[PDB]
């Protein structure tokens, strides 16, 4: 099935969007810094999601916080998170170029209660994740987001961010996805409220120019 | 002070209040279900509020120290709290409700099942979303931590609670939350039946919140439990 | 048909609406102050919007006549709507009444002063924001021109009439403005006390407007007459 | 006074603004598309928005509208609105770099009821006005914007963007500045109401990369 992903890509893609449709994800994307992926908006087919969250279950039985050198170890997941096809696709959503170069690869595996990635930014334009397990909405596991705020690195003031903002909740089911602005949103998970709910995530780190000027310059400019 | 405070509430009221603002805060509550009391909006003068802590200070000391001498976050149950003349007099003070219901647009009933009148906690160590059974919560926020410490109130107006369903985290993804920030003597207003609510849990043992709270009824109310 | 209104309504109701979607919609209704019944929402069946249609296009043809046999946008008068029995008939339902009051979370009086219990509007040629006197208009969006000819609705809910200072345009300087597309057949709620509300004008001669307009009293509008 | 303006904005601007403060500007101006320079948040001191005010009432007796070429034969208003300290500033609330390069400027003037702007977008990724004279709120003239939205050229279904958004408005006196994402902020100002309401805007476009990549390319792309 490997190196026929791109035009199995092109062909999903092609056949389940129109240039408008994007263009409103585009609008929905900037104002709300989130496009979820779910069972109404597919990106990625089915049977794909089905062999990435295989690879995923198996990466987690050699962990719970799998780092990014041993996510690369996976060609599937490699060959879809930098397919040509899919970057092109979103960057209409994004409306700039996705740079896919670090952190690149992470796999979250919640499970106990109280789980929880705290509220954050991100050093990155771009989180593409992958949501291939999660618990009944009613045990936790939501995405939380505050668009259109940032990271001030020496006082990141995140509880007066909230009080001057309104918390936005995004409910995920198995197999969705979801593309996030990363920097400019504040985000969080929901903490797990049973135990034996699980939640795995394949977080996908990407870059946009604005990156690689903060790099070459070291400097928020 | 007796009758006193009635006088001293009209007075700080009529100096301070335009029926412009009224009427703005009205729409504010209808809008949010929340309207604050701070510095840039007094409601009960400074030298009252200082009173009232001071007497929520005594009752929450007096509490634990009973509790201790029988037993080996503290809460004083609303029998307890209504023995203090002081805020007796004030959360149920003619003038205050009757001003608070130019806000309310609707008659205040300071009437409650006897057990939920009145409420004192008192938080001292790191430790939920929910409705109330009545229409109005009056808050005095007579200790605050620092915002970065949590403690702040946070609310989803436009809801209601299904008892057989309450769906928070349902209601969450369709709605968004808003957050209050308060600080030591702020006080407030709530529409706690259709704002679902909590407390920011605290993040830091010694981060002390301590929080008068005085539940009313409206008219809706007293319906509610007749049929 | 005569009762057979009432019957064919609750029929139709209690084939259609859970418990939960009609709090939905009070929550809705609460936050925005509008809420539309349209093609995914019916709240009367296809069937009685046509003739309702039908009665308000003979309303409008008569009432032209009429005034053009007397004096060489048209309004129907609220007395010569009011001769239909149709129109009387299902404006009036206790079910349907009883069924929005659900929504509305408190009674509706079907009585307000009467020359303003009806209206229908007729708009042929290109031709503002306000208040109302009364908690609610009911209002059936009999004949709509498309969304990009006008004719839209807009709302801004949680203000207030101000009559000595009405600053409509400074209200919306502090607020968002929300528009809401009709096509014909959609009918809608509005609580048109504290929603400052207008129709989006038609920018084409031709496109056609028809409205049934129903006002409704809440309590509070029977107090503030009484006060 | 010419030429001394660099000097006179870097001083008054490094007073006026910490870079904290343009960051919460930056965060606005992402999520509203707008922000608005008024007597509690001045970018221009006060002189030389009386003197950006001379000139335009004088342009405006020869017209109304004035348009970019004659506009351009003013002085002092080349040397404000393309001024490398002010476009360094306001750079830092796009987050982007800004390049003042066409229909360059523009002097509306409006006077009679039911004056307006109608609804639209630019072509251009900056609008940055200047309200040199505005009536009273209750003759109308504020500013409307419909921000996270795009123009299609094909079908730009205005009335039914409204449906789908909410609309903001702007109170403006005389002497307020702003500046406007005008490609994805769709926006108007409200038709005057009397007769006799003198309503006196200096529009400035400018363009950012993404405008020059659809010049590159011909493509919204």
């Amino acid at each position: 099935d490997v190196h026929e992903i791109d035009e199995t890509l092109e062909k999903f893609l092609a056949e389940n969007y129109t240039p408008e449709r994007v263009q409103q994800l585009a609008d929905r994307f900037q104002r709300t810094g989130f496009v979820k992926f779910d069972s109404h908006m597919r990106i990625v087919p089915e049977e794909l999601i089905t062999a990435v969250r295989a690879e995923a279950d198996r990466l987690v039985r050699e962990h719970s916080v799998v780092k990014s050198q041993d996510v690369e170890q996976s060609d599937l997941i490699r060959a879809v998170t930098r397919s040509e096809v899919l970057l092109t696709f979103l960057a209409g959503i994004t409306r700039e170029r996705i740079i896919p170069e670090d952190e690149r690869y992470l796999i979250t595996h919640q499970e106990f209660a109280s789980d929880t990635h705290g509220w954050h930014w991100d050093d990155y334009s771009f989180a593409f994740n992958w949501a291939l397990r999660m618990p009944p909405i009613a045990s936790g596991g939501m995405v939380q987001a505050v668009p259109h705020t940032h990271w001030d690195k020496n006082a990141p003031r995140i509880n007066e961010t909230l009080c001057e903002r309104q918390i936005d909740t995004y409910g995920l089911v198995s197999g969705d996805l979801y593309l996030l602005r990363s920097d400019t949103t504040m985000h969080r998970t929901v903490p797990l409220t049973e135990d034996g709910a699980v939640r795995t995530m394949l977080v996908v780190s990407w870059s946009a120019e604005r990156d690689l000027g903060k790099v070459l310059t070291g400097n928020d400019r």
